[PDB]
């Protein structure tokens, strides 16, 4: 059994970006399962083989991640051409709602260098949805003409199942609330302004976001949180640990559907995980109302309660860490489920 992993829209090497980093980490966790796997990208390196140095059909299973299509680039075109020659099923890891599988064929001046068939992917596609709601996954891929099927798998748990995983340790607190991520084209501007702006608390937003991006008049604010630079993925939990609490906010289509990497990065940290009620209305993450907040007013009060009671804060950290460990205890089941998902 030979497996291949390819990032459909981003070059893969080192850990200079979320897509490239997640690809290497997914590659690593799949290898740790006792599976023979290669990462195929633009160039040969310590973690990858080039498209030009391998025969796509020598692989029994082809896993694909990150579809950047929805202005094609070298990575996208090379991936498309590679997938186009593969004669078997493609297993697409749907980890970001905005990035469903799609062919660049429809998507140009440079079109002169490529032909249709050369990029037309005819293989059936199995969408492995990180989200439990498959109707949402189907809707996101409604434009796909390929034969296609769907199945749910909590892909994002690769963080906690990695062999080197460790909970964050008690850390000196210099922040009230922290959130690490990107602006994501303002798709979450309303929630970000609700929970992170004008709270009167000491809040930090780390990652790609900048204050100048929050300019939609529909979501007014007076004072913004402090924005700091991007840091390595393997430093996110340590960064979250500088704060009393770390926030998880809702997103239409993600709500009551996706559990995101952030959930685990936050749960594993020394910061109490506070969740926007709308993101998990049934409290699947933690069956404890103390970890949920409906709006800004509730977030402020909850953070103040945590600051006033070290007992409450430590108790909640103990609870979230325990819950995280209960999931880590199911590693073998998780590994078996992934294997079944890719027909092994
Ligand atoms: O300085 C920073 C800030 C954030 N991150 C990472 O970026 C990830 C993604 O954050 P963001 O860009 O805000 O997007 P999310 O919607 O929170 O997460 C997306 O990316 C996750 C990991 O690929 C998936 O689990 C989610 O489903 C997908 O929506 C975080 O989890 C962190 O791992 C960094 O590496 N450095």
């Amino acid at each position: 059994m030979k497996i291949a992993i390819i990032n459909m829209g981003n070059n893969v090497i080192n850990f200079k970006t979320v897509p490239s980093s997640e690809t290497i980490y997914l590659f690593k966790v799949i290898s740790e399962m006792g599976l023979n796997v290669d990462i195929i990208s633009l160039k040969n390196g310590v973690y990858t083989k080039s498209f030009d140095e391998v025969d796509v059909n020598d692989y029994d299973r082809l896993i694909v991640v990150n579809s950047s299509i929805n202005k094609p680039n070298l990575a996208i075109l090379s991936a498309q051409k590679f997938m186009a020659k593969y004669k078997s099923k493609i297993y697409y890891l749907f980890t970001d709602i905005r990035l469903p599988f799609s062919q660049s064929w429809p998507n140009r001046p440079w079109a002169y260098l490529y032909t249709e068939e050369e990029l037309l992917i005819k293989s059936p596609i199995k969408v492995i949805s990180q989200g439990i709601n498959l109707d949402i996954a189907k809707a996101a891929h409604k434009k796909v003409d390929n034969v296609i099927e769907f199945e749910y798998f909590p892909i994002e748990q690769y963080k906690i199942h990695m062999n080197d995983f460790q909970l964050s340790k008690p850390t000196k607190k210099t922040l009230d609330v922290i959130y690490g991520g990107s602006f994501r084209s303002g798709q979450r501007e309303s929630k970000m302004v609700e929970f992170l702006f004008d709270t009167g608390l000491n809040i930090e937003f780390f990652g790609n976001a900048r204050e100048k991006q929050f300019k939609n008049p529909k979501y007014p604010w007076t004072k913004a949180p402090v924005f700091t630079g991007k840091i390595p993925m393997n430093m996110v939990s340590e960064k979250n640990s500088q704060a009393i609490a770390a926030l998880i906010i809702g997103d239409k289509n993600y709500n009551d559907n996706f559990i995101t990497l952030r959930v685990w990065e936050t749960m594993a940290s020394d910061a109490v995980m506070l969740i926007d009620e709308e993101f998990d209305t049934k409290h699947r993450i933690i069956n404890d109302a103390r970890f949920y907040v409906n709006n800004r007013a509730e977030l402020i009060d909850r953070v103040n309660e945590l600051k006033h009671s070290d007992v409450l804060r430590k108790e909640m950290l103990s609870i979230q860490h325990d819950i995280l460990n209960k999931t880590r205890a199911k590693k073998a089941e998780w590994q078996d489920a992934f294997k079944k998902a890719i027909d092994l």
